[PDB]
């Protein structure tokens, strides 16, 4: 299909993320490629601006799942794949428990042959000694699943899961994702069944970087069907 042939081989990807956290404006430009024959993704970001004000692993969610390996007997489910290249729009709202949240929304399209994410970033309500804005959370990011299903009335789909993140101290700060995705065309879509995608994610640094960043090897599959 249409969409779905645009991502049988490797895809370069870019991303541009402009941020405000609590007045705390900031920017993120990534450069990686992705392959959904293998569900994978291989990006590196940098803080074009100085220092990134929130931990890495907390942007990890808002910096597309078009490149998650839908095997086979799912393909009729894959949303993502099926806007392609007009793209969709993906939002959400983030809670942090017991601190703020982060609104945000992106359009996801192509460009040429590169899939573009561009995204803007609205955090409130944090506190400024919390352990986003004081920087309290540990450089990983654990293996979750992430839930979805159809929204009919928005030709889209509606996502949720829940993130944790890793305290220093060895707790756990709780990040509740609501997330909604609907197209920008007016092409057909794909609207699925319920089911699951299977994440996993590396972050690590570059030894020769000097600026503030994240490089990042993400695996995603799709599951929960047959
Ligand atoms: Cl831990």
């Amino acid at each position: 299909s249409k969409g779905e042939e645009l991502f049988t081989g490797v895809v370069p990807i870019l991303v541009e993320l402009d941020g405000d956290v609590n007045g705390h404006k900031f920017s993120v430009s990534g450069e990686g490629e992705g392959d959904a024959t293998y569900g994978k993704l291989t990006l590196k970001f940098i803080c074009t601006t100085g220092k990134l004000p929130v931990p890495w692993p907390t942007l990890v969610t808002t910096l597309v799942q078009c490149f998650s390996r839908y095997p086979d007997h799912m393909k009729r489910h894959d949303f993502f794949k099926s806007a392609m290249p007009e793209g969709y729009v993906q939002e959400r709202t983030i809670f942090f428990k017991d601190d703020g949240n982060y609104k945000t929304r992106a359009e996801v399209k192509f460009e040429g042959d590169t899939l573009v994410n561009r995204i803007e970033l609205k955090g409130i309500d944090f506190k400024e000694d919390g352990n986003i804005l004081g920087h309290k959370l540990e450089y990983n990011y654990n293996s979750h699943n992430v839930y979805i299903m159809a929204d009919k009335q928005k030709n889209g789909i509606k996502v949720n899961f829940k993130i944790r993140h890793n305290i220093e101290d060895g707790s756990v700060q709780l990040a509740d994702h609501y997330q909604q995705n609907t197209p920008i065309g007016d092409g057909p879509v794909l609207l699925p069944d319920n089911h699951y995608l299977s994440t996993q994610s590396a972050l690590s640094k570059d030894p020769n970087e000097k600026r503030d960043h994240m490089v990042l090897l993400e695996f995603v599959t799709a599951a929960g069907i047959t």
